[PDB]
């Protein structure tokens, strides 16, 4: 049997961690899918690369507002798909020979579980291929896996999640995508992009509901009349129809579809990983960790979605940074340690209208009692807003009225994902509206004039 | 003979002076051209419109690259105009209305200058109408004309300025733009987007020479394979052939086109006021201001391109404010007045690249003998980049070693004017590179992504 000074479990933002500093160490590596993680492979980069290509179809059918009369001949989704993927996939092979031609490295390519631990305090490991091995620390990047409603489960339809979906061979006519969230937001933009009607199938009432109540709101309006949306709906049964899907809904009615896209959430890998037999406190279905990601067992750490609040790449980096920094510390210098930061977390929704936000949203202020002043900028009153006349796009500002100082942000339109870093540094850093309005420079006539006439509107 | 408390001359930036604390004093506004000003009617305004437009029509023409196959059918020009001015011109109307109605306020619409000083010690101004009238109080905002060689002049041919090209009737085969300013490069985007084929005859050896080389070289590179450039070159002779003109080069060569355009840069009106027999010194053809924005003149204040070194609104607008405080001030009373700040003045380029830059470049450092860290990030190693396929944007951070402040920013690239911002708040605000590149969050996989990489890479 192996002997290992350190095992990770996950090559996502855990492959970020095997530094130099372990060069003269010993280490194993677990994946049991693609080298790479799910960001890399099935998750932000194709997807965005996806979105990039459906707004230039998009910009090409709206083109006769501005003047320009054009149209598409053809959307070679073939083609889309090689480009992207014939990127991505080389990306997956050269990472992971990167750690099987390290001596130092070894690499397991199956599902791993944790074993009883040692007598001599060592973590026993093994995976499905029948090997084991013991490592003496233990870092835990299992990520998260998709979820699907029960009833579509019982069903036995062919469905498809954010997994497959996007290395379909041919582009479907219609589509059916049941979720609300941030993935359903996102490919439902990409497929009606690229000529597919879209039909939602949301069992509340607002799409994207856990951002703030004016931008779900506003967006709901606009997605309802380009997408059809299905509201305070479920799936109960389906059958095959052919290639396609014929889907019944929770009132009788029914639903031909040749697609269907699964949107509904996701669940962290810790259920299966026997970590609370080695000693792993696990709570709902996340391992839990402190600010220092240490987990319940000693020499144990976590980090991305197996763990941590967010399901964000940028908040999993961090997190894989503060693990690589406190491996190499003592196990109860925690003063010496790194303390992960998530004060002021953002996020993006790459649909359109496009939706990024950080820090706090109006109800999430008042149901803590703040004296808060609080602004709507319109993008159609900015000088770039004319000239993409805009008449939909807004900026939403929260800040606290006693110290002045920004308590949320929240950005629905063009470039939202750009839009809003100058407001991330701010709340960041502690800088006042008043001070980032006036105590800089802002280009004229560019588009970030819309942050700061929105900086200025808080009366 | 009239009375007024306050004279302005120039509906630009001047006519932002004029609040309610002036409500109860008796005003004389003076607008020799359209009223407005020149951002709103032949600037900053109508041209970024108009460079919106180009960008879509770049979109389709350039669609094939992500697997949409489009094309251009037609480009309504006329309709392009016709959109564009149709909401510019009533705003001027509007605006103008708004100043005459008011009882408070009277407009004279010719000529203003200067007369000497009356013996109560208040100014005389006179019009080309043959009015005359007083004021305690002036302000001027004469800004800045276009400038046109000699030798254009001497031969009497056609040509348009940026005044007047945005109102041409049809869009001509073939263009001849003479200047590599800020004005040539962003009409050359626009045109060739559209279209027209564009040829370039500069004097110098890049097109925007006061940028940093990194960025002129780089620029003038692929603007070069794009449009026909000509460098080294001057317009010496010309005249008419048919509805197009023939122009002959200072090499003997001559270049026959439909459409001539000339930016080769913009001088203050000052030397058209008589300022200097009512007090005002003019050094070069500028006002000579304080950092109070006072002239040489009591009571006599001046903003915009007449006196700026920066012919941009934004500071236009800045000094605008300045002048509006300063002047409710007394006179002698400069520690209760407000002093105008320059400090990291920024500018864009609307071209194709997109051009944004703040500070100093990395010459100018070495001029000043800064031990200097550089860092030159392309927009290809980033996530957003992928999606973009993008082969040619740049960003590029200069960085004090010793303080770890930014000293300049320079992006060259998609969104530059959008991305600068943060750097623009950094620089305004004393943020090193260190703590803006990871005390805070940058959004996965967004475009802002690549000012973070390049932040890192300031080893
Ligand atoms: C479609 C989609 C789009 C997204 N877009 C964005 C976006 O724009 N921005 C953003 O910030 N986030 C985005 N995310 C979220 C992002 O994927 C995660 O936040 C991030 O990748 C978490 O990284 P991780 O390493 O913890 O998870 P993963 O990358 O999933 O790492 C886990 C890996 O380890 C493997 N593994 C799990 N358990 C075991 C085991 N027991 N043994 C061996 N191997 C195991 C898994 O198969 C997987 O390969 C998106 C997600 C999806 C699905
Ligand atoms: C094509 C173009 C594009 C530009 N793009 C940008 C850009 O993207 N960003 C940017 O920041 N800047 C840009 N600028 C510069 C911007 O227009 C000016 O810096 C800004 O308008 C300065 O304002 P001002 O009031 O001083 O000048 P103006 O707005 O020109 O004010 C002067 C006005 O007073 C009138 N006047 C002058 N003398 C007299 C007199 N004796 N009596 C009566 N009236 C008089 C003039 O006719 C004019 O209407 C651009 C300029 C041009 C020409
Ligand atoms: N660009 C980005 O930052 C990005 C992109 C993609 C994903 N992500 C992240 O990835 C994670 C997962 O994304 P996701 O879109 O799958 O989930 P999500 O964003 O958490 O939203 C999932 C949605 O599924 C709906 N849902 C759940 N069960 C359902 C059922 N049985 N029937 C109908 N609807 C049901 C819920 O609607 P109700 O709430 O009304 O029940 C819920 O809001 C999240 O952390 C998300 O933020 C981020
Ligand atoms: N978005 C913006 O911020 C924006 C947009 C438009 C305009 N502006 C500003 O508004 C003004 C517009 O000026 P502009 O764009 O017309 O010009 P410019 O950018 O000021 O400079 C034009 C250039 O033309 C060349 N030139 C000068 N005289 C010439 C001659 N006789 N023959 C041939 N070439 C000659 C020179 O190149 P060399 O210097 O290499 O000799 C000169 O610098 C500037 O202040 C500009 O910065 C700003």
């Amino acid at each position: 049997m192996e002997t290992y000074d350190i095992a990770i479990i996950g090559t996502g933002s855990g492959n970020s961690i095997l530094d130099e500093r372990y060069a003269s160490k010993r280490a194993a590596i677990c994946e049991q899918g693609t080298f790479g993680g799910t960001c890399l492979n099935v998750g932000c980069i194709p997807t965005k690369m996806f979105v990039y290509a459906a707004e230039v179809a998009k910009t090409i059918r709206g083109a006769s507002r501005y003047g320009i009369d054009a149209h598409i001949d053809r959307v070679r989704w073939d083609d889309v798909v090689s480009r992207v993927f014939g990127r991505i996939d080389p990306i997956a092979l050269s990472g992971e020979d990167y750690r099987r031609c390290a001596p130092n490295i070894d690499v397991y390519r199956t599902h791993t579980r944790f074993g009883p631990v040692q007598a001599d305090g060592r973590y026993l490991l093994r995976t499905d291929a029948g090997e084991e091995f013991t490592a003496e620390q233990v870092v835990i990047a299992a990520g998260s896996r998709p979820v699907i409603p029960p009833a579509i489960l019982a069903s036995g339809v062919d469905y498809h999640t954010s997994d497959t979906v996007m290395r379909i061979a041919e582009l479907p006519e219609h589509i059916v995508i049941v979720g609300s969230g941030f993935i359903a937001a996102e490919f439902a933009h990409v497929f009606s992009a690229l000529g597919v009607r879209v039909t939602l199938v949301i069992r509340g009432s607002c799409l994207l509901r856990h951002c703030d109540d004016t931008i779900c709101e506003r967006f709901t309006r606009i997605a309802s009349t380009k997408w059809e949306l299905r509201t305070h709906r479920n799936v109960v049964d389906g059958q095959q129809r052919g290639s396609g899907v014929a889907l019944r809904l929770d009132d009788g009615c029914t639903i031909n579809a040749d697609l269907l896209l699964v949107a509904t959430g996701r669940v962290s890998n810790a259920d299966l990983l026997d970590a609370e037999q080695a000693g792993v406190d696990v709570e709902d279905g996340r391992v839990i960790v402190d600010e220092y990601q240490r987990t319940s067992a000693r020499g144990v750490f976590a980090l991305g979605d197996v763990s941590s609040p967010y399901l964000l790449k940028h908040v999993a980096n961090h997190e894989a940074r503060v693990v690589q920094h406190n491996l190499l510390c003592d196990w109860e210098d925690t003063q010496s340690m790194i303390v992960t930061d998530h004060r002021y977390v953002p996020a993006a929704v790459f649909t359109d209208p496009q939706i990024a936000a950080v820090g706090l949203t109006e109800n999430q202020a008042v149901a803590k009692g703040l004296d808060i002043s609080v602004k709507i900028q319109d993008y159609g009153d900015v000088a770039y807003g004319w000239a993409m006349e805009d008449t939909s796009g807004i900026v939403k500002l929260i800040t606290e009225r006693g110290s002045g100082r920004l308590l949320g942000a929240h950005i629905m339109g063009y470039q939202a994902s750009s839009l809003i870093q100058p407001l991330i540094q701010a709340m960041s850093f502690g800088l006042t509206a008043a001070e980032m309005a006036r105590g800089q420079y802002w280009i004229h006539p560019a588009l970030p004039e819309v942050v700061e006439n929105a900086l200025l509107g808080l009366r």
